[PDB]
């Protein structure tokens, strides 16, 4: 069945996608030999979302639930997961990673399109459990950063651009989770109300869509899940790790009306706990990182639905390049690994690290 009650992610096995797959097998493994190679192939298997970051990826979206019937129509018990990444004035306070859409040129309205698009899709497919991430790097922007003129003259298009996801994307086969950054961005102790603040606001704006799951972690991040001693870049803080951070978060969703929210976490890169960031704030391409613990719903925690990987691990987060379009500074930073090619472009060196330090290990 596709519906569900209570965890989306119980009677469903994730599908681990061709996209991601075609990347290993096409433009990894051919420059990997004999212990590595086998490893590559494995890592190519574990399941990770697709990011739907253009309107022309949806295609693929659609290829993947039809991937997935034909699978569960032969016995298999799949679910699709995939990242709602595509509004206008996207990734407000960074450069690396701006998209099509801008709010000057008819973005928001692009954006809705874009929606519908994806509402089309899931109602096509509403045999197939979908599981959602919306809008990476967004919301969490709004808590921080409107001081940044891109993020402040931003804001109102975000709020209504995600209020049309969590409406419209709100159907009975799907799970819906928020991206809510990180322990290091907003388990700061005076990010923490205003960030559960803003999630409650966003989701009793929307009338509370049952869809809407509860919240992101980490997403295309570095914290450990449970590590039990705090890295010497989270300066101190109560909140060091991302079970510290939605234990902390939960209660204050509930507090202004948003109860039974729950989490999945992103550990697709946090396997190497300490990191090599030299400060908490450093996210891109960190150095010293490594594929983390395995997408499963069995996580010992009662917030926790799911252990997933989002970001998929040797895509790029940014050029490191001065010289190139959308060069952002982080990415040039000592704790980012050189030479590294546009956001979401493959990044051989960082997929032979994450592979190398790998926690639980591949080799
Ligand atoms: C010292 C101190 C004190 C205090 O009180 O508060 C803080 C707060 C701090 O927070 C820091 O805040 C910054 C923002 O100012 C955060 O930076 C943001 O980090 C996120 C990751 O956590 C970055 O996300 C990137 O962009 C997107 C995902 O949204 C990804 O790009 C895409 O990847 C896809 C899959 O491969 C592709 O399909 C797509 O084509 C591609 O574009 C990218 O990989 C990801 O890295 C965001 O850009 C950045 O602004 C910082 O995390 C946080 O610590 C710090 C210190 C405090
Ligand atoms: C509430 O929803 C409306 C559309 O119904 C949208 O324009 C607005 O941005 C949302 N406000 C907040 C605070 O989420
Ligand atoms: C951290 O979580 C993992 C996965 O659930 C578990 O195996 C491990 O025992 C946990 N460690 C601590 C200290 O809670
Ligand atoms: C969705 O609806 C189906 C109906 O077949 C139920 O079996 C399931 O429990 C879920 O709520
Ligand atoms: C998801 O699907 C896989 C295979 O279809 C199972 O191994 C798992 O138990 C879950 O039903
Ligand atoms: C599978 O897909 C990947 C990602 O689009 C390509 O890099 C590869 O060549 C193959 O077509
Ligand atoms: C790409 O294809 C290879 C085989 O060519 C697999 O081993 C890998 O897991 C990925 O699907
Ligand atoms: C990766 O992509 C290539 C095409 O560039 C395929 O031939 C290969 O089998 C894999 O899917
Ligand atoms: C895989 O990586 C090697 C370097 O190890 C390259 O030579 C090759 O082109 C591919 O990127
Ligand atoms: C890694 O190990 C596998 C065994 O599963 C071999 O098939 C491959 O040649 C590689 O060395």
């Amino acid at each position: 069945t596709a519906t569900y009650s209570g965890n989306p992610f119980v009677g469903v096995t994730p599908w681990a996608n061709a996209y991601y797959a075609s990347e290993v097998s096409s433009l990894a493994i051919p420059s990997l030999t004999g212990a590595m190679a086998t490893a590559a192939a494995a890592v190519a298997k574990v399941p990770s979302f697709m990011w739907l970051d253009t309107l022309d990826k949806t295609p693929l979206m659609e290829q993947t639930l039809a991937d997935i019937r034909t699978a569960n129509k032969n016995g298999g018990n799949y679910a699709g997961q995939f990242v709602v990444y595509d509004l206008p004035d996207r990734d407000c306070a960074a450069l690396a990673s701006n998209g099509e859409y801008s709010i000057a040129d008819g973005g928001v309205a692009k954006y809705k399109n874009y929606i519908d698009t994806i509402r089309q899709i899931v109602v096509e497919y509403s045999d197939i459990r979908t599981l959602l991430v919306i809008e990476p790097a967004s919301l969490a922007n709004l808590v921080t950063n409107l001081g940044t003129p891109k993020c402040a003259n931003a804001q109102s298009a975000y709020l209504e651009c995600i209020n049309y996801a969590v409406t419209q994307l709100n159907l009975p086969n799907v799970a819906m989770y928020l991206d809510a950054g990180h322990a290091g961005w907003l388990g700061w102790p005076a990010n923490q109300d205003p960030a559960a603040q803003l999630f409650a606001n966003v989701y009793k704006n929307a009338s509370s869509p049952r869809a809407l799951r509860g919240l992101a972690t980490n997403v295309a991040n570095y914290n450990g899940w449970n590590i039990t001693s705090p890295p010497s870049y989270t300066q101190g803080n109560a909140v060091y790790n991302e079970k510290l951070y939605i234990h902390a978060i939960g209660p204050l969703l509930a507090n202004h009306g948003w109860s039974n929210a729950f989490f999945i976490t992103d550990q697709g890169r946090s396997g190497k706990q300490p990191t090599g960031q030299q400060q908490w704030g450093d996210w891109c391409n960190v150095i010293g990182t490594g594929f983390g613990i395995r997408p499963s719903a069995n996580t010992g925690d009662s917030l926790l639905d799911s252990f997933v990987w989002v970001k998929p691990g040797g895509e790029c987060d940014g050029t490191s390049d001065s010289s190139a379009p959308r060069f952002d500074s982080h990415c040039a930073l000592p704790d980012a690994l050189q030479p590294a090619p546009q956001a979401g472009a493959w990044f051989q060196a960082y997929f032979v690290q994450l592979l190398t330090n790998a926690n639980p290990s591949f080799l």
